[PDB]
């Protein structure tokens, strides 16, 4: 179950953007913490749109997935506020935001070793989920958060976490699914109920492509009809700018889901460079 947070202990501050049928805000939670100390803690507030309240079950199931498992590379959920009409998910607030924006802002500053450390961390998180037979269903650079920047001076690497998947692709309208090509794998375009552990290996490949492309979005120039035809013609993504991980990307985005490598194998490949 989810810890219930009182509407009166939450303050909503600035809008940070939107997700799928959600609005996202920075906020503050008043709480009693360890030793009975009172705290005013920064939080990330995710609000399901009133118009799409019929998705509330999938909205919360997405975060519940993340919450029943504990791992260093998985975002922390603090609880939920159903107080009122609103359906509110309360999560930890990460200092440096999402990776897709960070890659773009810091293009001329991110080198191959940084990308490899990030890829290894994401692969570790996905290996944990695979070993627990937990499907994420929406692996992408927008859903990777940057906790700590790299510090060459101290030799410290960056540190990321994987966020929750949001409303599942098994209940979303087809036009949203099509726009999410090529993160959504071909078999889930055929039938979103084909969502499986193999789904996440495909999307991991798409996310590595993002990491290697300075925050470009693959196939963004293609409209939804042309994205569908891309899958129907069995195309692959072009090798990124920095081509060091192109082979791994292509091996991961295999049109045969049963041939996509395990995350253990993926980690072995990453460690070999
Ligand atoms: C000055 C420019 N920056 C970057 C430095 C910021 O303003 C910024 C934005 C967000 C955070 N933190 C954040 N972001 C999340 O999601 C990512 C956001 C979701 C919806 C909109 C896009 C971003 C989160 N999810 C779950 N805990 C989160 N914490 C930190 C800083």
């Amino acid at each position: 179950v989810f810890h219930k947070i009182r509407n009166e202990d939450l303050i909503f501050n600035e809008s940070l953007g939107q997700g799928t049928f959600t609005k996202i805000f920075k906020g503050v939670r008043r709480e009693v913490g360890d030793y009975g100390q009172l705290h005013e803690t920064e939080v990330l507030l995710k609000v399901l749109d009133k118009a799409h309240r019929n998705y509330s079950e999938s909205f919360f199931e997405a975060a519940s997935m993340m919450s029943k498992l504990s791992h260093k590379h998985l975002v922390l959920n603090y609880g939920v506020c159903v107080c009122g009409d609103e359906n509110i998910l309360v999560q930890e607030f990460v200092k440096f935001g999402s990776l897709d924006t960070y890659l773009k802002k810091n293009k001329n500053c991110i080198n191959i070793l940084w990308k490899l450390e990030v890829a290894k961390q994401l692969a570790a998180a996905m290996h944990f989920l695979e070993e627990n037979t937990l499907i994420h269903g929406n692996v992408c650079a927008k859903n990777i958060l940057l906790i700590r920047e790299e510090d060459r001076k101290t030799g410290n690497p960056p540190f990321i976490k994987l966020s929750d998947p949001g409303i599942s692709i098994t209940v979303l309208p087809k036009d949203i699914l099509q726009e999410r090509i090529p993160w959504v794998p071909p078999e889930c375009i055929e039938n979103p109920k084909n969502l499986n552990l193999a789904t996440d290996k495909w999307s991991f490949g798409t996310t590595l492509w993002e990491i290697c492309s300075g925050g470009d979005k693959p196939l963004s120039a293609l409209d939804s009809q042309r994205k569908l035809q891309f899958y129907e013609d069995r195309h692959q993504l072009p090798a990124p700018k920095a081509a060091e991980l192109a082979n791994l990307i292509n091996n991961c985005m295999d049109y045969e889901p049963d041939h996509r490598p395990s995350f253990r194998a993926i980690i072995r490949d990453l460690n070999s460079l």
